[PDB]
């Protein structure tokens, strides 16, 4: 229970910093401010200008009258992907070939992997069929609950990995469901 | 969460903020900094002038301005984030009030965990002192309190009724009773 900081609204924050000292700090701040964010209000994207989807924008702030420029922006972003707390992707996969959104990572996806495994032992459906349309049904409400699918994808892939699970495709090879 | 966020290493914060609405805010930020140290060190005392030091950064070389630090601390203070106390115990600013109790944890709310360990524990009739209470059977967020501070997390409960005190000969409070 807590969202936006009280520093953001502090408007130093919004002027990048000339130094790569200061800067590296700064960014930790938004890097952190996002995720927080996001966690928080249950946000999975992004967009690369700071724009909330919802399953709205958070690097303008209309309150302190600031933004932050595209420039540094971008700064945020790679450096948030470098420390892996964020998710490129395009119009659907894992590109950083026209990224156009961000999968924000409050929580690892090996993170994510283990507490969706988790709910599947903890429900015995261990063995059975399940969609990851179901995966965010009435039967889910842990934090992944409503988490889109093609982010779901990425979350359970870690459980193929480690032999745990086989996903199932459609006709256009689409995962549409997953036995663990 | 460490005992500093990242922007306790923002210059731009250490430098006092002209304006009513923007240091409104920036205060704030440093009232929570405060909090959220204090609260995971374990700590309990800052001296005015931030010695817990909290308001001199070393590795960034910068430091608050005591003017603004009162700022701060008055804020903190109308917050009831902090408790302002002279080499004793509660004292008003000017009354030359010494240090601070930080209150990571509402007094209020301090009361009821405490108030809580009692029930947790049976011994909901019993007395016993602040020293048992802070020094082996005491392991909540309030394990370690001063004895001082500890006296103004139980007042509450005193109010509400649900407690009486005991003092030594010397008039000092030592043990309490929260039926």
């Amino acid at each position: 229970m807590s969202a936006l900081p009280p520093v953001y609204s502090f408007p130093p924050l919004y002027t990048r910093q000339p130094n790569s000292l200061t800067r590296r700090q700064q960014i930790s701040t938004w890097i952190d401010i996002i995720s927080q964010y996001c966690k928080t209000k249950k946000i999975w994207y992004m967009s690369v200008d700071g724009t909330v989807i919802n399953d709205k924008n958070l690097f303008n702030n209309e309150d302190i009258q600031r933004s932050v420029s595209q420039v540094f922006i971008d700064e945020i972003w790679s450096q948030m992907t470098k420390e892996g707390k964020c998710l490129p992707i395009d119009q659907s996969g894992r590109r950083s070939t026209t990224t156009t959104r961000y999968f924000i990572l409050w929580k690892s996806l090996d993170s994510w992997a283990s507490l969706i495994l988790q709910w599947f032992e903890d429900s015995g459906k261990l063995n059975q069929v399940i969609t990851l349309y179901e995966l965010s049904d009435e039967t889910v409400n842990w934090e992944f609950h409503r988490m889109p699918e093609s982010l779901l994808y990425y979350c359970l892939k870690p459980l193929c990995d480690r032999n745990r699970a086989t996903m199932l495709k459609d006709e256009n090879d689409k995962v549409i469901a997953i036995k663990v």
